[PDB]
């Protein structure tokens, strides 16, 4: 009965990811919703992962009620960052419309390493927390419309 | 009479009301009915409409059009610009893809001040214009027999 | 027998829109093509409008040979303009590919009122006319390939 | 038996376009491939044209083995150059994946007339020849995977 | 064992060799096999993978995953950010659209020096990471039973 979410986390900063993962798990537990957790090389692999789960569920696998996307992108000195942030947000959003699914977007786009934690921890910004609530919020509507 | 679905994203309850007020007014004045749901951000509006569309395919509410409302001010963080482009993009695509009437009332201003100059139905009434856009599209959608 | 296209115009500035429309109409008349005209609030609603026409044609509705999209986007003070410029273009481009249809893109993106007129007027740059001519060229290619 | 490609050229600057087309045609000649040439007014019209060709093939029309897209965008005064550059590239790439086709991308995006010649001329950068060759390369990979 | 298709876009033969080397090493180390095909630019990579997928359908090689390699060095012109943007965009979509495992090894650096820092396996081993990324995605793809 209680929604079972699939948390897809992209981690390069074990410390940071742990903050978001905790943040997301926090809000989810308080809401009393079960969940699994898979790990991917980067934010860009999050969409495909969700896509894998949907395909699996269509083959009798776990039929998730919603998904939470966690990851951290910091704009360093290389150009391989602005692209990740944009395209990940784009893919996730399209996937959400295309597959008519609930997806909490916790892919944080931070400038420096500092803001990464400000937004990471659940005590401060708790962006991982909002992601879960967003997910559940979306799961709620998804249910409401009986999609 | 057209039954619209108003999907709003709200972070600043206040600003969101000026917009929902505008949208609701415009729809009321045109004699259109509607339901209202809420989402945490502009980016979730596309998916919400998607749900409604799927839901209607399974005996759910058969909406005639949609009204998207939200506010995205460019502050300092980068999690603003991207939200603005994608929301607009996803909404536009959704409308073409599903061939549906969508009133785009997602505001993209530079500051809190410009937000109300667009929100309040006393000013630019962006919410009202969005609702009217929706109605316009619904009318076009019918005229063509889509 | 002669090409019949659907002019979809987004009109905020009534005068500018009349100028573009005059341009589009003059070019279409000159080639011997016919057309219907529908109005929408903004450039962003043109792709869907065309989408409506295509659907309606699949239901015994009007069968257009091509489309002309007319609109005027003036980079004002608000940031809500560069978005309309990009997406309208991208949305139209995709639609033309996705649906293999002839679309003259006459959505102007100008810096101000002055350039709007410089571009909208048939007497000057005639973008409405060029968009119509582009639609006609595309219809020609479309017929040539037998699509 | 030799590859037969369709060259879709966006033609605005006649001389540059001729250089470009000369580069492509020469590259296709040297490899023994044949080609048809169609003209559109802008780069944004190339993807759809290719779309028509594909639709026509299904309708008993000419079956092409690959496509060469030629065009020249020079960042000038209008803001309708950054959009054309990105969206045409995006549209073509998207089209190549979606339809699994061989497309040589010779749409040039240069800062000025001088660089346009440096790139367009077969005797220099020969971007037209590169695109025609890129197209033949993709046709080769296409046959290789038996697609 | 997994059989991958490495699609490399190569202009700078030296950098390409680095990435390829790094990718092959990471795949052999995991016991995965692979075929290598070469394209002119990063933008042809998505379509190449598309050809593979297509060919599989006709009794052609069935790949369990793909590794895309290329290096886009932002020069003095802006026609590098386009290639960089659209290739990353196209691969991400193909991975979602076809639900396949794709290791993104397309490098987007500021200068040549950085390319080598990312290309060399002794360094940031981006080629190896893309290959590893692909394996991970293959594992996950298996886990969910995609
Ligand atoms: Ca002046
Ligand atoms: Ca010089
Ligand atoms: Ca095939
Ligand atoms: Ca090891
Ligand atoms: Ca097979």
């Amino acid at each position: 009965d209680a929604p079972h979410l699939l948390i897809v986390e992209a981690r390069f900063y074990d410390d940071l990811a742990d903050a978001l993962l905790d943040g997301a798990k926090a809000a989810l537990d308080e809401a009393g919703a079960t969940y699994d957790v898979v790990t991917v090389p980067g934010a860009l692999e999050i969409p495909a992962t969700i896509s894998f789960a949907l395909d699996g569920a269509d083959n009798g696998g776990t039929e998730y009620d919603g998904f939470v996307a966690l990851g951290t992108v910091i704009r360093g000195e290389t150009y391989h960052f602005d692209i990740v942030s944009n395209e990940s947000c784009r893919a996730l959003t399209d996937l959400s419309v295309e597959e008519s699914i609930a997806i909490g977007n916790g892919i944080l786009t931070v400038e420096n390493e500092e803001q990464a934690w400000v937004h990471a921890r659940r005590e401060d910004k708790d962006k991982g927390g909002f992601a879960a609530r967003a997910a559940l919020t979306m799961i709620g509507l998804r249910k409401k419309f009986g999609a």
